[PDB]
């Protein structure tokens, strides 16, 4: 099959082209560039709600990584900003967020950037967790090992990881989740950073939920945030339990549309 194995770069989408190929015309995202890691643990991950990886190729001191194309874009510009989204979108995202972030766990690795700039969309508008580059494995041969490096973006991390040098892995990505969570229903970030030192933070510990973002949000899924944004990681609100909460399992959302006649 001549000419198969040829790519054409059409344009950046984050650095990262968009690449059509020359004979089947599939679109791929090529990645190019601690990295060593980034294509191990990329190596490692198989599931729908995970950015495949097609493979890597090194060209003397530039690494091009063949990963999958998301056409939806961000999840970021879905986001309406001080608006947010429909809530049947944001609980459909926030499944596919939870059994991406699932799978993860369940084969011992922390994505450690969860944020909607990481939550790409494909055509049929399924969530797509991507950027392995700040990724670790936390459990192997089933010994789980804390975590003590400062990983991630200040709007999106735990409150553990700013207070104490060791930390478990998997609360600190369902703290983002949650975050990702208020930024779908809100438009707004509630805090730059969790710290006392930070108002909007020490207001949501004192339960304000009167003031913004939290007045913009139902009693339902605001709920759910009172789990998740849980200060002490050992009480705050696991994936198991998430599955269990009333807002996740509230009947919300229709599917997609499917072609229908009359008479
Ligand atoms: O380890 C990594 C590192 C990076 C990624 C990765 C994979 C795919 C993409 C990608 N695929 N499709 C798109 C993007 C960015 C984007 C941004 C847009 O505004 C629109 C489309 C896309 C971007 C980054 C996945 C795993």
């Amino acid at each position: 099959v001549p000419f198969v194995e040829d790519w054409d770069l059409v344009q950046t989408l984050g650095e990262v082209q968009l690449a059509v190929n020359r004979v089947t015309e599939e679109a791929v995202a090529v990645k190019i560039v601690n990295i060593k890691k980034e294509i191990c643990i990329n190596k490692m991950l198989n599931h729908e709600n995970v950015v495949k990886f097609y493979g890597h190729r090194r060209e003397g001191n530039i690494q091009y990584l063949f990963l999958e194309y998301c056409s939806g874009g961000e999840l970021f510009d879905r986001i309406e900003p001080d608006i947010g989204m429909p809530e049947p979108d944001a609980q459909r995202f926030f499944h596919q967020l939870m059994a991406g972030v699932v799978y993860l766990h369940g084969i011992g690795i922390t994505h450690r950037d969860i944020k909607p700039e990481n939550l790409l969309l494909d055509e049929r508008d399924n969530l797509k967790i991507s950027d392995f580059g700040l990724a670790t494995v936390f459990r192997y041969n089933n010994r789980e090992r804390l975590l003590n490096k400062m990983c991630g973006t200040l709007p999106y991390v735990a409150p553990e990881l700013l207070k104490r040098r060791e930390f478990h892995a998997e609360p600190v990505d369902v703290w983002s989740c949650g975050i990702v969570l208020t930024a779908m229903l809100a438009g707004e970030l509630p805090w730059d950073q969790p710290s006392d030192s930070c108002q909007e933070y020490s207001d949501w510990k004192e339960k304000k939920t009167y003031l913004n973002p939290w007045k913009k949000i139902d009693s339902a899924p605001l709920a759910l945030l009172h789990k998740i944004l849980v200060e002490n990681p050992s009480a705050r609100i696991t994936i198991p339990d998430i599955k269990k909460d009333r807002w996740y399992n509230k009947p919300l959302k229709k599917g997609a549309k499917r072609p229908r006649v009359t008479s």
